[PDB]
């Protein structure tokens, strides 16, 4: 059984000064509609959304940050525009807090359904996104770090050291996720992202391949940064073959979370990349070989409504057991992508014998 969570209430978060801002309410309704239209929805078991509790938010976030976002629910626009402008790349409406709570709670219910064996895997069609949110601040369209919270929630209902792999294939580095788990060996964070030598959002060298984790977490943070190329299926398949899958198998996760942004997709207005829907299907199908198939796909970014709808629907088709669609002939890797992969291999072979 494949679970699916979607709740139209998450559309209520909106940009009251720029109704065309790309992080649109209809991102989630469009993905849901495509699942209906392809007859995937009836093949899934519907999992309800719920609000995350403040106690759950505290698994990853500071009391100050929770308080400030909570207070926004009853702010007038003046307080809201001003507050949002204090963060890097955030807009806020009175419904934003509730929607961020529903995104997180939806994922908690989904992880619970997987970990109790009610479903084998699941897909969470949620917004606002999470992976840029830090312990103490909002960033990059994200209020609370849904994926990071879901990992800690999973631990809280199983055992504290449950091995959680987070694969973040959003085109942007999940700075918040990296930081939250940087000193933690129970949550392996693997991100692929457009980097451009630190020029691409979120504009930090924290996203480079040499950031392998800190303290107990050394080895448990894997950054795969792309430079100087319009990357696509060949580069992502190669990164999975040489890095993601060998490391993941060696870690032997008990739960896999995908920070599944679809902004590396062909057609995205921001990412500049060309991963296809069939590419995302293949990535999903590979991850299903881990953790006895216990995979939760969590929407992050992705801004071409058609691209994200087709791409996420193909992921759910894989979770349901459909056979992978055929990739196009894979061109030789862009030269810089080979360099990137080899840089990560050299950084991580000390920690992961499967890379040697
Ligand atoms: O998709 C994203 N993050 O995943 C973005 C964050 C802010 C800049 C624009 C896109
Ligand atoms: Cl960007
Ligand atoms: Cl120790
Ligand atoms: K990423
Ligand atoms: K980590
Ligand atoms: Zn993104």
């Amino acid at each position: 059984i494949t679970g699916l969570v979607y709740d139209q209430r998450m559309m209520l978060h909106h940009n009251m000064w720029d109704s065309h801002h790309p992080e649109l309410p209809q991102r989630i309704s469009r993905i849901f509609s495509r699942h209906e239209e392809l007859r995937l929805l009836s093949r899934c078991h519907r999992i309800p959304a719920r609000l995350a509790t403040e106690e759950e938010l505290a698994l990853c976030h500071s009391s100050k940050h929770i308080s400030i976002i909570k207070s926004s629910e009853h702010m007038k626009p003046r307080d809201l525009n001003r507050l949002g402008d204090e963060y890097n790349s955030i807009f806020i409406s009175n419904e934003s807090y509730t929607c961020a709570l529903l995104a997180a709670g939806s994922c908690f219910n989904s992880a619970q359904a997987i970990l109790t064996g009610q479903v084998r895997n699941a897909v969470a069609i949620v917004r606002p996104p999470g992976h840029h949110a830090e312990k103490d601040t909002a960033c990059g369209f994200c209020f609370f770090n849904t994926a990071a919270l879901t990992a800690r929630y999973a631990q809280s209902i199983t055992r504290e050291s449950l091995r959680v792999l987070i694969v973040d294939w959003d085109v942007h580095h999940g700075n918040g996720t990296q930081h939250i788990f940087e000193e933690d060996d129970s949550v392996l964070y693997i991100s692929l992202h457009r980097y451009e030598d630190g020029a691409f959002f979120p504009n930090s060298e924290d996203a480079n391949y040499d950031k392998v984790g800190l303290g107990k977490g050394r080895g448990y943070n894997v950054n795969i940064p792309w430079n100087g190329g319009k990357m696509g299926d060949p580069e992502y398949m190669a990164a999975f073959h040489h890095l993601v899958m060998p490391i993941a198998r060696e870690f032997a996760p008990e739960l896999v979370l995908v920070s599944a942004g679809f902004d590396a997709a062909r057609g995205d207005p921001l990412g500049g990349f060309q991963v296809t829907p069939e590419g995302y299907a293949h990535l999903t199908h590979q991850l299903m070989s881990l953790a006895a198939g216990r995979v939760l796909i969590i929407l992050e970014g992705g801004y071409n409504l058609t691209s994200i709808s087709e791409s996420m629907s193909m992921c759910t088709s894989m979770l349901l057991g459909d056979s992978p669609p055929s990739l196009d002939h894979l061109t030789p890797l862009k030269t810089s992508a080979t360099v990137s992969i080899n840089n990560v291999l050299r950084a991580h072979a000390p920690f992961w014998s499967s890379l040697r």
